[PDB]
C-alpha cells in the first residue's frame, strides 16, 4: 500500500513535467510504458533499506535477488564465491526498451552490462547484426579491457533488464581477483 | 496542480529568509522577478525523473528540450549525432538578469555557455565592448582551451537563458569528439 | 514518540519489500531482527544533529558515546586526547548477527574495526581458529597496514556491536599521530 | 511561521535523541543554548535557495549577509572586488561557545576561521596566551600556508560567529587572486 501510493504520487507529477515540455505523444507513452513495465505500480526503494543494514544482510538480500543472474551466466561458473559477492554488490539495475540503443559504436563506455531478461543484436559499424544476446550473457566489456572505444552498438529487441557494473566497480574486481580478468580477457578476444 | 504547489511552497519560504536577512527592496524584487521569470508558478524536478529512467529516455528527453538550441547553434551543424547527445545531456539550465556579469575578465573559468535565448555584450578589459552575442551563439570557451583565465567580461542585457558545460564535462566531450576541439579552437583564435 | 513513529514507519516499508523480493522467511527474519536489535522500536538520526552543530559539540557528544568503548580498548591507553577525539569523530556504528563474516581471508579491506560488545573468531585460511576476541579488542588494521590482503576471516559468535575506520580514515589518523601508528604496527606483528 | 515550525520540529527531536543518549544535564543544556544561540527560533535553509538562483543572486546575496565582516576585515581593504566575491561565496557560517576549543596546537588544520563577532584567545604550547583576536580578524592560516601542523591553540572567551574558508578553496582563492597569498604570508610572518 505504502509502496503503491509511492508509485501513484510519482506517475502524477510525471505526467505533469511531460505536460510543462510539451513532449510528444510517442515519447509521453515511451516513458509512461517505461514506469509502468519497470515499477509495475509500486515503488519501494532498496537503497535506504540496505544503506539501514549491516553488510552481511546487503550481501545476502543482493546474492538473493541475483540468484537467477548467476545461475545463468557461466562466467561466473566455478568462481569464487567471495568475487560473486563483490560484483553482485556494486550491480546496478537498469532497464531498457525494444530499439533502445544500450551501446553506440565509437563511443567511450563508463560501464558494462549482464544480461538479466531480454535480446540484444550486436551491429557492426557497417550495419550488419554480428549476433544477438540474450539471457545470461553480457556486453560492454571490451572497451573496458582497453580503454578505448565501442567497437560495436548494442540495440535492443525486446524489453530487457540488465546489471551494470561501472569502469571504476570493474577494474576494482578485476584486481582484488586478477584469475578473472583472465577469463574475461579471453572471451574479449573470442569476440573475434 | 502538484507543480503549483512546489512553487507556492517555496516562494513562502523564500520571503521569510529574505526578511530574516533584511535583504534591501532591490535585492528582495530582484530574486522575486527570478522565480518568477524561471519558473512561471511552477516548479517540476526533472533531476528526480532523469535518475528513474533509462539512459535512453534521459537522451530521449534531452535531445527534445534542447532541440531549439542544438537548431539554432552553427557549431552542431553536421556534428555526429553522437556528440551532439552527450553534450545536451551533459548540459545545465541556468538563468541569468538584465545587467549580470555572468563572465569576469580575468578570474578563472569553470564552464562555458551556450545561449538559447537572451543577448550578452562581451566587454574588453578597458570597457569597450567588443561585440554582442545572442541566441545560437556560445561564451566562455576560451578560458576553458587555454586553461588560463577570462579574456573579456560577459554582461547580460536581457534575461538570458543560457545551457553551461563544466570544465570537467568540456574535456570529456572533447576527447571523445577531438573533431570538435578542432572546430572550436578554430572559432577562439577567431575571436581575435 | 517522533523517534517511535519513524521506526513503525520503516519496518512497514521494509516488510513490504522484503514481500516483493519474496526473500526466504529465515531471511526476512534475519532483517526484522536486525532493525529490532538495532534501534529497538526508535529511529533518531545523529547524522543531521551533528550537521546542526559545531565541531566541538560533535566531539563532545561522540566522545561521550564512544567512551566505554574508548576506556575498553588499550590501545587508546595514554594516547594523546587529540588522537582519541580525532579517531571517535570518524568511527562509524555498524551492528552484525551470529554467524556474521565481517572479513573473508583473501579479499581487499575497506576498513578495520573496534568491538564494542560482542565477540568474533579468527579462522585461518585451513579453517583453525587462531583466538576469538571481545569488548575492547580490535581487527581488520593488518590489511590496512599493508594495503595486501585480508590475512583471517572474521567470524560473529554473538550480536557484536563495532566502530570502523575507513582506510582513507585510518591512512589520516596516523599521519597526523605517527606514534599510533608505530604502536598499531607492534600489534600487527604479534599477530603472530 | 514555516521558520518557525522548522525549529520546533527540529528542537524536539533534539531533546529525543539526548535522552536516548542519556547525555549528561550540563552537555544537554549546551546543546540546547546553542540552538537558541544560533537559529533563534527559526531555522530558514539559504542552502536551497542559493541552490535555486543564478550566480549572481547568490553572489549578491553572499556580499550582502558579509558586508559587515568585509568591513570589518582589514585584510579586504583594497582587494580586488572579485577577490572578495570569490571569498564570501565559499565561506562557511559556524558557532562556538564559550571555553570551546576551535583549533588544537599540533594537529593538522582542514580550514581556517574569520571573526564575524567574538573574542578568542591564541594560546601558545606552554599555556601563555599570546594574544587575544576579536572581530574583523582572523586564524588558523598558518597551518593552510605550511601544511604542516597549528602552532597554536585557539579558545573562545565569548560565543563567537565565524566564517570558515577550507584548505580547498583557500588554495583555491590564493592561486586565482596571487596578490592575496603575498599578503597573506606576510600576516603570517608577523605572527612572530
Ligand atoms: N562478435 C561479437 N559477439 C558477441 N558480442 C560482441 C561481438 N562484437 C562485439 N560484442 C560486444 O558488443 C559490445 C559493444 O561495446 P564494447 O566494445 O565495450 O564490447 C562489446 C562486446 O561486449
Ligand atoms: N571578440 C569576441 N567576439 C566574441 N566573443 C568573444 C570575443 N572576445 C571574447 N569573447 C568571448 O568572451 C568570453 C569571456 O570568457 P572566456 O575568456 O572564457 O571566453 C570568451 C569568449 O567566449
Ligand atoms: N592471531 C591473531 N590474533 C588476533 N587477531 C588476529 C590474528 N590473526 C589475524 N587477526 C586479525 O584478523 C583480521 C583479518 O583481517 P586483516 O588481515 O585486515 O587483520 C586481521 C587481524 O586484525
Ligand atoms: N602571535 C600570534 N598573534 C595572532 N595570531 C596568532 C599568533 N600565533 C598564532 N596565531 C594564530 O593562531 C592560529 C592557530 O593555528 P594556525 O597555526 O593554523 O594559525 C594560527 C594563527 O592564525
Amino acid at each position: 500500500d505504502s509502496s503503491s501510493r509511492q508509485y501513484r504520487e510519482k506517475l502524477k507529477q510525471v505526467e505533469e513535467y511531460m505536460q510543462y515540455r510539451k513532449l510528444p505523444s510517442h515519447l509521453r507513452n515511451k516513458i509512461l510504458d517505461y514506469y509502468e513495465y519497470r515499477y509495475r505500480g509500486k515503488m519501494f526503494d532498496e537503497r535506504h533499506i540496505f544503506r539501514e543494514v549491516s553488510e552481511s544482510i546487503r550481501q545476502d538480500v543482493a546474492n538473493y535477488n541475483c540468484r537467477d543472474l548467476v545461475a545463468s551466466v557461466p562466467f561466473f561458473v566455478g568462481a569464487d564465491s567471495n568475487f560473486v559477492t563483490r560484483v553482485v554488490t556494486l550491480l546496478e539495475f537498469e532497464v531498457f526498451q525494444p530499439a533502445d540503443y544500450v551501446i553506440q559504436e565509437g563511443t567511450f563506455g563508463d560501464r558494462m552490462f549482464f544480461i538479466q531478461q531480454g535480446i540484444v543484436d550486436i551491429i557492426m559499424s557497417d550495419g550488419v547484426i554480428a549476433t544477438s544476446l540474450s539471457d545470461g550473457s553480457y556486453f560492454g566489456e571490451i572497451c573496458l579491457l582497453t580503454r578505448e572505444r565501442r567497437v560495436a552498438s548494442v540495440k535492443c529487441e525486446t524489453y530487457c533488464t540488465l546489471f551494470s557494473l561501472s569502469v571504476q566497480h570493474f577494474n576494482q574486481v578485476l584486481d582484488e581477483f586478477p584469475a578473472m580478468r583472465k577469463t574475461m580477457e579471453e572471451i574479449a578476444v573470442r569476440r573475434l
